[PDB]
């Protein structure tokens, strides 16, 4: 029925494990190869299928090492993911929006034949930490063709992204003092309309930098959002709707369920 389904039927434990069910290979992107971004590493499933593609940007002063684990973990579930370095570590969100677009075009048009052939270039997503998260919002606003956006503890000058129609998962951190959710992630979340697919997930006991180490909640619901909207995979609806309990790693969850 759904031609884009990949991998076995999902369970909690499957989505929580450090690695998903697809075995993955890497392709190095040199800075000299990258036009308009700082290079990075492409993780892809070795199995010969087509998959959506995802570009992930780090945040201010951040390197790709800060987001590496999340690239390989998402890839291990059935996606082609590039984690990038940016042109300079001090680039601001709109510049990162540009580099995320550059990262997507590198994967689709510039990567080796082994990577390009595994990509359905009509199904793309962006993700970002902090200023990279504002990059994801800005490019999503500019590229309503994208199928998903996951800003992690995001910050952008502007908190009004009501013009975005891409299905967007905002992840915030309750102890975040650098992009406090009160002024950034939650104003960003509430700016998106009820008419689009969206959700807000606030980590419990979590600082701005919780996305930069392996985190089973971020891994689980990132994959779940990408499955539902990059792959149209309704097997994953049940993880997002009504979505995670509190009381235990999840402090708060809002959504426009049902999807
Ligand atoms: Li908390």
């Amino acid at each position: 029925m759904n031609p884009y389904e990949r991998g076995p039927n999902p369970t909690d434990a499957l989505l929580e494990a450090r690695s998903g069910p697809f075995s993955v290979s890497e392709e190095n992107v040199s800075r000299l190869s990258a036009s308009g971004f700082g290079g990075g590493t492409i993780y892809y499933p070795r199995e010969n299928n087509t998959y959506g593609a995802v570009a992930i940007s780090p945040g201010y002063t951040g390197t790709e090492a800060s987001i590496a684990w999340l690239g390989e973990r998402i890839a291990s579930h059935g996606f082609v993911v590039i984690t990038i370095d940016t042109i300079t570590t001090l680039d601001q969100p709109d510049s990162r929006a540009e580099q995320l677009n550059a990262a997507l075009n590198h994967m689709i048009n510039r990567a080796s034949s082994t990577v390009r052939s595994r990509i359905d270039s009509s199904r793309l997503a962006v993700m970002g930490h902090s200023m990279g998260g504002g990059g994801s919002l800005r490019l999503a606003s500019q590229r309503p063709d994208l199928k998903a956006a996951i800003p992690l503890t995001p910050w952008h000058l502007n908190k009004n992204w009501s013009s975005v129609t891409v299905p967007t998962l905002i992840i915030g951190a309750d102890l975040d003092t650098i992009a406090p959710v009160a002024t950034s992630a939650k104003p960003i979340y509430n700016s998106l309309p009820s008419s689009i697919s969206k959700a807000y997930l606030e980590l419990d006991g979590a600082t701005h930098f919780a996305p930069n180490i392996p985190n089973k909640i971020i891994g689980k619901y990132s994959v779940a959002w990408l499955k539902r909207f990059v792959d149209n995979d309704t097997r994953y609806t049940q993880f997002l709707c009504p979505g995670p309990r509190d009381g235990g790693e999840v402090e708060e969850y809002r959504s426009t369920c049902p999807f």
